[PDB]
């Protein structure tokens, strides 16, 4: 199976990791530099030893492509995952006391589509200005597949101080060989219990979406970690999930041919064959 | 030994890589996503199955920290490695026909120290403007070691079109645990025969330098590849080097305590125990 790599990384961070501190004040066992490789050929990496909130996964990605930064917008669809770092309290603690709730700042979406752009408020019109990496990437795959510079980068030094919470997935690169499209991710920081599972699915999905518009077959999703940690209050839970048998990865279908990455709607995607083991609750470290 | 990982990656790219094309028009066998880990504790990763131009290695890094972009300056010291992509011909072929030879453009050095900065000519004064990642990184290690955002990024989307040759080593991150400092590198593109060997040494050196000024012990250098290729005209050569026995990695010493990363001079470093196998000539793909 493929879900064994993930389990194993967890198995390792537990028997060889080291105690560390972090901004949350919570605990953490960590390890530096790790690499796993999931196959995207006729299967989707949606963990099974636990139930993943696929709804939030899909909504968030749609939310990113949009270029939005209002943690409220995603909340409107019923995905709370980002309301925490957009809250009034969390925002005031960083000296952003003059911002309106939900303004995450120049993060993900804004970087992907308007890199150059000069940020200022979560509801300004940034169309036409900035540099669109997401699109630049697509056109290259189409015209020049062999290029070794198909990179999309979220880490923008100039803007770091305005971000309510820096890009954990900081940079990804695509590579195409013999009709199939692959993608590698560099995740400087990984919450092995909450975000990672969500992250693996988000990039596998993005790959599928790209492959479809360019007419290629998805290949491999390579996941490279930096500080792969496990918050201390996650040890008991993960320890259970580690004793669960993995069932076959599901299959994801796109029921309607789309030719613009912006035409995608939540109804265009459907999953088949998801028989996950019951959910496992884990608290988020703020 | 540690040099076996490198050899092996070469061994792999040769019996499972795939034929590919590239801008140089030369050939290439490639593989996507690879990861090696070299230990920096009481040893320096200066390859032995071949003789590495340690002089150029050291000069180039000193050249980067400086923030220089004149391929001439480094040439003045006797390190030609960058005169090729700064040449009059190479520069005119990219439409930079109004630049003076040796102006690589907003590359490495300029990004490391003056990220924000608006480039314009290789001899303008960029002091005070831009954002200094190199220094930002150092102060963090000193004040807040647990930070999971100690990143230095060279990939700057806005400037790509001005660069005569984009950052192959695009991003690196530092992590500190129990008195030792480690560093991971993401190299989107790797010329397994020429640049990589040079690159592994350049980052191990930078780590040593940082560790010294912050008073820590060097730990691990993690090398993550993207398109790890082998130009076709390198196959015969590498095939020889692969049949050579590796001798112990040398040891590097800093003979004089320095407290500013800019105070470093070439005379502050000395290597001990380097018994490499004779040189191996390989032509550069322009
Ligand atoms: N410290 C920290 N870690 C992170 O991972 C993170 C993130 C990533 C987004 C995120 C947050 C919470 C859950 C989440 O809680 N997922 C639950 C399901 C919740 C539900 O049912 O709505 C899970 O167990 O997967 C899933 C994803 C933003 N800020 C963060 N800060
Ligand atoms: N295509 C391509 N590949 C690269 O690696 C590269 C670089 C990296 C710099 C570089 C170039 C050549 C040699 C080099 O020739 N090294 C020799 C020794 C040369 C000497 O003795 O002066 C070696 O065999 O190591 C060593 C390092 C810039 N532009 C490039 N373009
Ligand atoms: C950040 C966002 C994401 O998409 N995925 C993640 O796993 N995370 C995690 C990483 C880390 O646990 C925390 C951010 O902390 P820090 O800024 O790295 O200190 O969220
Ligand atoms: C680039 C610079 C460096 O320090 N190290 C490297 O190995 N290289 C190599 C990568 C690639 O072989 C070539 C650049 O080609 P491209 O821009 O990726 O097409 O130089």
């Amino acid at each position: 199976h493929g879900e064994l790599q993930y389990l194993g990384q967890i198995q390792h961070i537990l028997r060889c990791g080291v105690e560390k501190d972090d901004r949350t004040g919570t605990g953490t066992l960590s390890v530096f530099g790790m690499q796993a490789r999931y196959s995207l050929r006729d299967e989707f990496p949606l963990l099974t030893t636990k139930r993943v909130f696929w709804k939030g996964v899909l909504e968030e990605l749609l939310w990113f492509i949009k270029g939005s930064t209002n943690a409220k917008e995603l909340s409107s669809k019923g995905v709370k995952i980002w309301d925490a770092n957009g809250s009034r309290d969390f925002l005031d603690s960083l000296g952003f006391s003059t911002r309106e709730e939900g303004d995450l700042g120049p993060v993900y979406g804004f970087q992907w589509r308007h890199f150059g752009a000069e940020y200022r408020d979560m509801e300004s019109d940034y169309s036409g200005q900035g540099v669109d990496q997401l699109q630049r990437v697509i056109d290259t795959i189409k015209t020049n597949p062999d290029d070794r510079r198909i990179i999309m980068c979220a880490w923008n030094p100039r803007d770091l101080p305005l971000m309510a919470l820096p890009p954990c997935h900081a940079l990804c690169q695509f590579y195409v060989v013999n009709s199939e499209l692959s993608c590698q991710l560099y995740q400087r920081s990984g919450d092995m219990g909450l975000g990672v599972p969500f992250n693996i699915a988000s990039y596998a999905l993005l790959t599928y979406m790209i492959a479809h518009i360019t007419g290629l077959k998805p290949g491999d999703f390579i996941h490279t970690l930096g500080d792969a940690h496990i918050y201390l209050n996650h040890i008991e839970p993960l320890k259970i999930q580690l004793q669960r048998e993995p069932r076959p990865f599901p299959k994801l279908r796109i029921l309607r041919k789309v030719e613009k990455i912006d035409d995608f709607k939540a109804e265009d995607f459907q999953i088949e064959g998801y028989n996950p083991h019951p959910t496992i609750k884990m608290e988020m470290a703020v």
